[PDB]
Order: structure tokens, then sequence, then C-alpha cells
């Protein structure tokens, strides 16, 4: 079985102060017991990563940490863009591409988060690249389809291997402003599409192993049902990452 | 005015190389230099907390800042930078409008705008870049481009927030097109520069403004330049990341 991942988008909140309180109310929360059945992780925004990595490694945290995107070039001309050289010296082992909130206020195509996805991988890091589908196209009972383009562009030129490597994180746009609600089901209908496909796209076996997250609404009250799916391996969450308990409990719900 | 040497790194050297190009610009500029001039390096956001405690832990007289920053102070932007989080980080300056980020990133002159306000809002002190393309250079309306870019880049600031900002005249119609901008270019254009603020605000606060050069500088180009009446300086590139080659540029721009 794949090993559940609960990953914390910070998104754009929390000085460098703030991360490391939040960090350590984090490990003060979760009991070391829960690393051994959850994989738990933390993406802040590139200000706070150094204050992340000197945490992590003075204290052998258990918890990993990513970057929240990353520039599709190694370095030079780009002036307020973030390398995943940099990422990488910084002990980041995710990185996400291709975020709702980037396609939306940053043009970002499925043609340039396949290129992210393949410098991050370039650069040793695991991209979280997220896909889904807005009100429209859910309306239009298009559940799987539009789902399935977007997982064949955002992932584009990726050899077998490379699939292997990354995390794919499902973000029911349709649920997101709405006032609709995804439920544990709707969350299983795509993710299992998205491993069938995973399967054509490099193997049977290498989509065995790669983890699938939902990144919908997560919060306690939800959670549970969340990974209990077949072919949901965890969540990307958005809001309760930045209270260290709620977070704690999400990943003991995760685990056990 | 003071003149401002500002490096601006782009995308370029980790944390670690952060902390050894500012101990070279240290040690390479004598600190009599640093009462005649303002240094500053504009390192990646990854390399900020570095630069910050060294800066701070060192007691430096160099300052620095980042390379853009949100419209936003906070919530659901993945990716994105907070002016908060660079003010809590002892950040002085921000660049905002570079011509890297209009092109690559789609910033019009309203978002440019957007982002000085909240830059002014976190304490910070934008620099905010404007130039012209080379069709604009050739048909001769050079001075008016700027004018409007300005203009629209500085949207909503009245007059006492004309003082709390920093311009920068990038020569694009420069940039790999193979010609040269000359001082009197730069003079030309960062003189209708400060006319502008002056409308804005006033000549005696338009006066208290640092109007960068931000073309290419070297050792051999920039006495010329920072001469100039208009000019206070420079929005460094390339230069910005030999520790040397930068200490000399401020060591210049002192006089």
């Amino acid at each position: 079985s794949r090993k559940p991942l609960i990953a914390g988008n910070w998104k754009m909140n929390l000085n460098h102060y703030e991360a490391i309180a939040l960090v350590q109310k984090i490990a003060f929360s979760l009991p070391d017991k829960y690393y051994d059945r959850v994989d738990v992780a933390v993406i802040p925004p590139f200000t706070d990563l150094r204050s992340v990595q000197t945490l992590v490694d003075g204290d052998k945290l258990r918890l990993t940490y990513g970057a929240q995107d990353l520039s599709p070039h190694d370095s030079g001309a780009y002036t307020g863009d973030v390398s995943g050289a940099f990422l990488a010296k910084l002990g980041c082992s995710y990185v996400v591409v291709g975020h709702s909130e980037r396609r939306t206020y940053h043009n970002e195509d499925d043609a340039l988060v396949a290129a992210k996805a393949a410098t991050a991988l370039k650069h040793g890091l695991t991209p979280i690249v997220c896909i889904g589908e807005h009100l429209d196209v859910r309306e239009a009972g298009n559940h799987v389809a539009h789902n399935i383009e977007q997982l064949r562009g955002s992932l584009a030129g990726l050899l077998a291997e490379q699939i292997g490597s990354v995390v794919i994180a499902y973000e029911p746009v349709w649920a997101i402003g709405t006032g609709r609600v995804a439920s544990a089901a709707d969350a299983q209908e795509v993710c299992a599409a998205i491993r069938k496909e995973l399967a054509s796209l490099a193997s049977p076996r290498i989509a065995d192993t790669v983890r699938v997250l939902y990144g919908g609404s997560v919060n306690a009250k939800n959670v549970g049902d969340i990974v209990a799916q077949d072919d949901v391996d965890g969540g990307l969450v958005g809001g309760a990452s930045l209270d260290g308990e709620h977070f704690a409990t999400l990943a003991a719900i995760a685990a056990g």
C-alpha cells in the first residue's frame, strides 16, 4: 500500500517568525509514532524556507518541507523568480507546480507546468503537479475526460521513471467559491481515473507507486473519508495547515 | 541627493553564495564610502533570511531588498510573496515593474502601481522601473513614452508618497539590440522623469527622489553616468554578482 501524505500549503501566509512558531507547534503536537504511518510536509512561502530548514535539520524533525512554485529555468535574468537549484540547497523535498491560483492569477498553462515539473525533477525535487476542472466543465458532466487531458498536458514529455517521481494533486476547482461541495466519492472517481492514465503514460507498476492527493477543502471532519478512498493517498491542505494543532490532527487521522 | 547603488542579483546565487557575496562587498568597499553612497543588494527571496542575519548580526552598513512582491498583503496566492514578509526581514527596497516581470509575467502599469502602493504600506522603498523599446526610441518618442509609463506606474500616489519612491530607467531598447545608451541619453530621460515627479509633487520633493540608471553599468561608464545632474546611481545587473566589481561601482558613485 501507498503511505499517506499530508502536505500543508500555507499559500501567501506567515512571516519567518510565524513559520518558526508553526513548525515548532506541529512538532510539539504530533506524537512521533504517527510518522511511521503518514508522511507530513509543510509548504511555506519562499522567504520562510531557510528558517524551516534550520529547525528541521537542527532538531532532526521527521516532517519534510517544500516550496509553492519555481522557475522553468535554472538561473539567469529572471528578476523576481526562484530556481529549483535554490530550493534543493535549502533541503526542500517538494515543490508545488500548477496550483489553480497560479493558473488563474499568473496564466500558467499545462505546457508551463510540464516544464516546471521537469525542472523540479532535474534538481531532485518532488513536484506536486496540480490539476482540476472548473464549474462549467463539472456541470457538463465532464468529471474525468477534462482532467485526463490536463494530466496528459501537465506531464507532457516526462519519462516513465520521472512520472514515478511526481505527486499529483486533484483540485476540484468547481468547488472553489461556487457553493458546491466535493464528496470523498467525487475525489475517488477522479483519482482512480488519474491513476489509470498514469499506468498508460508510465506503467501499471509505476502508477501503483504514485501518490495522488486530494486538494479540495480538507479539515478534521472530512480527512478520514478522503484518505479512506482506494485511489486517494492524502491531501494538499489549505487553511487548516496554518493551525499547528489542527494540522497535527489531520496527520493523526490520516495515519490511523 | 545621496547616490544609490543597488545590485539586482536577478535569479542567481543560493543562500551560502549570498553570504559570501555580501562579505566580499563588505571586504572590498572601504567604510569611508558609506557616508557618500547608499549600497544595497537585492537577492532572490530564498536568500533574504541569510542576508538579513548577516547584515544585522555584523552591523553591516550595506542594506538589502527584494526583486518583487504581491499587490496583496496575504491570502490564497500560492507562490507569491508579501511585502509584510519582506518588511519583517528588514528589507529596505523592493523592485517593482522590472522589464523582465513586465514581459515574462504580464505586469502592466496598473499592476506596477498597485505593487508600488503595497510596498509603501509595508514601509518598503519601491524601485519603480520604466523604459521604452527600440521602436519608440527610433521614432524619437522616448521622452513622452517614459513620462506616460511613469504616470501609469505611480497612479494613485499623492504628493507626500512621491518622496518615498525610487525610479529606475531601463533603456530596454539597448538590451540585446546592439545599441548603446550614452550618459546623455540617461540624462535626457532622467531629467524628464524628475520634471514629472515635480508636477506630481513639487520640485523640492522631486529633488529628494533618487532616479537610477538601469542599463549596462561597469567601471568604465558608471562615472560618466552618475555625473549627470538627474542620475542618482544605478540599478546594477550582472556586475552586482562580483563583489569586487560591485564595490568599485559604489566607490565611483560616492565620488
